[PDB]
Order: structure tokens, then sequence, then C-alpha cells
């Protein structure tokens, strides 16, 4: 019935969490992960592959670490909204040009480290795909394995997605977020 950030979409790279829904011109879009998207095209809203709502519309990855899907089935709704579980929902209303110090959340983190500041701003990583800057760094931190795409917000302003992999939250590990604002741009894209 609805696709909102945090909730999962399946494809032949396997699951991939929608940071953020987002719309230009009365179409819809999910703001992805880059490295998790891969080369995929077709997305699902169940793990069956039986309710297809979009394609891959262009992929953001190395350099940066988003890529965007355009939603292409007219009967699901794509809200401007974080799934916070439970029938709860935050609507975002905005992104945040991230700032050292700034407090930043990752709904659904069930790590006691779902809240925490950003911690470093410009931060360059380097994959086997290549180099990505321009990440932050956080001190909040959700589970690593299934962290790609997750949404950071602070209140109701989006900040980024997170990064996959990395350390366990239980040993030092640390999340790294693409952030949201350099892609709305790219994209024509608002958080409606």
């Amino acid at each position: 019935t609805a696709v909102r950030g945090g909730n999962v979409l399946f494809s032949a790279s396997g699951r991939c969490t929608v940071g953020f829904n987002a719309t230009k011109g009365g179409t819809y879009y999910a703001i992805m992960e880059g490295r998790c998207v891969g080369g995929a095209r077709d997305w699902y809203a169940d793990a069956a592959r039986t309710v297809h709502v979009g394609v891959t519309e262009a992929v953001r990855y190395p350099g940066d670490d988003y890529a965007v899907i355009r939603y292409t089935n007219t009967a699901v709704s794509y809200p401007g909204e974080i799934d916070l579980g439970g029938g709860r929902y935050l609507d975002v209303t905005g992104a945040a040009r991230p700032v050292v110090g700034q407090s930043v959340c990752l709904p659904g983190a069930t790590t006691g480290r779902h809240c925490g500041r950003v911690e470093a701003v410009n931060v360059s990583v380097n994959h086997p795909e290549g180099t990505v800057s321009g990440l932050v760094r956080t001190s909040a931190c959700t589970e690593p394995g299934t962290a790609a795409g997750r949404p950071a917000v602070s209140g109701s302003t989006a900040v980024g997605l997170a990064l996959g992999g990395g350390g366990n939250c239980a040993s030092g590990g640390t999340t790294y977020l693409q952030p949201v604002l350099p892609a709305l741009a790219a994209f024509g894209l608002t958080l409606h």
C-alpha cells in the first residue's frame, strides 16, 4: 500500500533500504545507497518480488554513494515520511547542510546508539569500486549488516543515509552517511 523511508525494497541486488522519498513534477522517487543498488533495475516492495514499484533511474557511486529510484507503480503511495514502526510515521520537511556537533538519529536502530552527533564532515573512504568522498561521520551506529540506506534525521530534517558494512556497534563501529542535500540538488528533488 505504501513505501516510506526506512522500508526495504527488493531486487536482484538483494535488499536495500529506502533513505527518503522525494518528488519532482508529480513523480515520486526513492533515494537509496549507491553501492547496495549496484546493477539492479527493478525494485519490489516484497521479498517474494510480486509487487513491482519502480526502476533505477541513476547511480551516483563511487564518488558519491547514492542512487535514485523512480517509482512507477501508481497504485502504491510514496509519502514524504519515515516509518518508525508500529504504525508511527515521521514527516520529513527538508534537508540539513551537515555541521559538526549537530544531533542526528537513525530511527529504528536497536543498538542503544540510535542517536548521536555529527563527528566529522567531508570524509573520504576507498571502496573496491573507488573513492567515495563527501561523507558524514556520526557517533550513532546501526547494525552494519542491514545499515545500507537507513535514514538519518535531526528532528524532521533529513541529514543522510547510512553506508553499509564496517564494524559491529558493540566494538566501536562507526556509521558513515551519504548526505541527502547533494542528491536533492543534483536531481531536482524535493522532500514532500
